[PDB]
């Protein structure tokens, strides 16, 4: 679920700034409580801090290149929390133009990859 209504307080995204080498300029609350990270380690950063051993270098290619390219791209990454827990994040990355159509931001939306239960299936798929 995106392209869709977007607020903090449902969330989890960080917005990268494009005239400042992608830094981080702002992460809804969602962020700092699955990565234990708060924002002194965050704003101003990449987020390929969260990387770490076995990330798949394939797949931050891609990430790289579509960012480059100004398109969106989704990936699932082995992302490390602040104790050094990892977990499967599945990053959807979209641009953000300006009027003129160059890309000033970036925004990255982050699930942590959890079990998906017959129960969880069952309530999505329960009639009426
Ligand atoms: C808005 C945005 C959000 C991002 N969120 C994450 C993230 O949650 N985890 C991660 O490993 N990389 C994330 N990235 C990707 C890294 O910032 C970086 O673009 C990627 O590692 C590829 O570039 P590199 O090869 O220079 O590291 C995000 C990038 C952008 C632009």
């Amino acid at each position: 679920g995106s392209k869709d209504a977007l607020s903090t307080f449902k969330h989890t995204f960080v917005v990268a700034d494009a005239t400042k080498d992608m830094a981080i300029m702002y992460a809804s609350a969602g962020f700092y409580e699955m990565t234990q990270y708060g924002p002194e380690d965050v704003i101003g950063k990449n987020c390929r801090f969260l990387q770490g051993p076995g990330t798949d270098t394939e797949e931050v290619a891609r990430i790289r290149r579509a960012i480059k390219n100004g398109e969106s791209h989704c990936g699932r990454l082995l992302n490390y929390k602040k104790d050094g827990t990892p977990f499967w994040n599945l990053l959807t990355l979209a641009p953000i133009k300006n009027e003129q159509g160059a890309v000033v931001k970036f925004i990255g939306m982050q699930v942590e990859v959890t079990q998906f239960t017959e129960g969880e299936l069952e309530k999505a798929m329960r009639p009426n």
